[PDB]
C-alpha cells in the first residue's frame, strides 16, 4: 500500500501518502469553526456562536481571542467588519495587522480552511495547503491549515469550507459526524501567510503534481 | 476669516483652513459610493447596487471595477466575500492583492471614506484622512480618501461612513441631498494605502494638532 499510517486521533487514522509532494491524508467528520469570523462572538450571545465557548467575557478568561490590558475581549472598531462585537482569533494570522484587528485572522466565513489537532500538525505548519474532499456529495475544495483545535478531537473547518463541501454551515448546529469528509495535507507547502489568490493556485499545482482528485478518490476507498 | 476659498463644486465651496496641519473644508450632502463594496455589484441585479451603474457588464465600457481579457466583469471566487459577485473597485487601493481580487479595493462596508470629485482633490492624495462632521446630529468620524467621483458633484462617502453618521446607507435609496456633512480633509497626510488602525490613529493625532472638533463646530457656523 502506498498509505503508511502515522498517526491516530479520535479513532481516525493518519496516512503518509508515498511520493512527492510529500502529503498525508484521513477521512473524518466534519465540525464548524467558526473562528476568525467577525460574527462569530459578541456580547450577550450576539454572535453566529455562543459567547461562552470564547471564555468569560466579564473579566474571567477570555481565549476566543485578543484582550485588553484588563482582560476584557477587544471590541471591533468603526472600521472593522462588525463594530462592537469581539475579535474572533485563529491560530494562522496576517502579519500585516495588530493582535487587537479581526483583520489579523483568517475570516471562516470566507476563507476554506481546516483545522489540525494540536500536536497532531504531522510536520504541517500553518499556512500550508490541502485538498478537501466530500466523498458523499463530491465536492471538494482546495485549504489552508489555519487553526489549532483540541488535540482530542479531528475532522474541522471554516465555513466556508463547509459551504464548498455541501455541509452545513451553521457553527452552533451544523457540520457532520459522518466521516464523509477525506483531507489531504500537502505538509512544507506553503508555511506562511499568503493571498487567497496565491496559495489556492499553489494547492492546484502541487495537487496536479500528486495525481489529482481522481488519485484521491481512488486512495479514499482504503479508509 | 480663517477660512480662504480655494475651490467650488456643484454651488459648494471649498475652502482651506488656516495653520497646520493643512486641510481644507467643505459643507455638502452625502450620496453613498457602494464601490468597494464585494456585494455592491452582480449579475441580474444581483448586487446592493444596481449593475447598470457599473457600466455595461455584456462586454462593452464597465467603469465599475477590473475586467478579463474579453472585457467581462470579474467574478468573485471560493475565497473571496461574494463568489459570484462582480469585484467592485475603488481608487484607492491596497496593493498586496491583485487586480483581480476583491480584497485590493476598499470595503465600502467596513472602511469609513470619503469621494472627492474627480480633478478637485485639491492636493488630497488617496489614502489621506479627514474628519467628518454631521452638523444636524453631532455624529463624527474618521475617514479616508477612498475613491473618485463625478467631477461635477460633491458630497459622497462609504456604506460605513454613512452609518457612522447616521445617514441613511442604502446604495439604492439612502444618502441624503440636505447639506449636513462637514468635511475637513488633511491633504498630505498619509498619501498611501495603510490599516485602518494605523490611519485612524493618525486622524486622531492631526485633529488633536488642529483642534479638535469643538473647532471644526465653530467654523462650520460660517459654511
Amino acid at each position: 500500500s502506498e498509505l503508511s499510517e502515522i498517526d491516530s486521533v479520535a479513532g481516525v487514522t493518519i496516512y503518509s501518502v508515498d511520493g512527492e509532494p510529500k502529503s498525508f491524508v484521513y477521512k473524518a467528520g466534519f465540525a464548524i469553526d467558526a473562528d476568525g469570523a467577525p460574527n462569530a462572538y459578541a456580547p450577550n450571545n450576539g454572535g453566529t456562536d455562543f459567547t461562552a465557548n470564547g471564555g468569560d467575557d466579564q473579566g474571567g478568561d477570555w481565549w476566543g481571542g485578543p484582550v485588553d490590558a484588563e482582560g476584557y475581549p477587544i471590541k471591533q472598531k468603526i472600521f472593522d467588519p462588525f463594530p462592537g462585537y469581539y475579535v474572533s482569533a485563529t491560530a494562522h494570522f496576517n502579519p500585516a495587522y495588530s493582535e487587537d484587528s479581526p483583520y489579523r485572522y483568517i475570516d471562516s466565513n470566507s476563507i476554506p480552511f481546516i483545522v489540525l489537532p494540536g500536536n497532531h500538525s504531522n510536520g504541517a505548519k500553518l499556512g500550508d495547503v490541502a485538498l478537501v474532499y466530500n466523498e458523499k456529495t463530491g465536492d471538494n475544495c482546495y485549504a489552508i491549515y489555519g487553526d489549532v483545535g483540541p488535540s482530542s478531537k479531528i475532522g474541522e473547518g471554516s465555513v466556508r469550507l463547509a459551504q464548498a463541501l455541501k455541509i452545513d454551515d451553521n457553527p452552533k448546529a451544523g457540520g457532520t459526524e459522518s466521516r464523509i469528509v477525506v483531507t489531504l495535507v500537502f505538509p512544507g507547502s506553503v508555511g506562511k501567510w499568503e493571498t487567497p489568490k496565491r496559495w489556492f493556485s499553489h494547492a492546484n499545482q502541487l495537487t496536479k503534481a500528486w495525481g489529482g482528485l481522481s488519485r484521491l478518490k481512488t486512495l479514499s476507498d482504503q479508509l
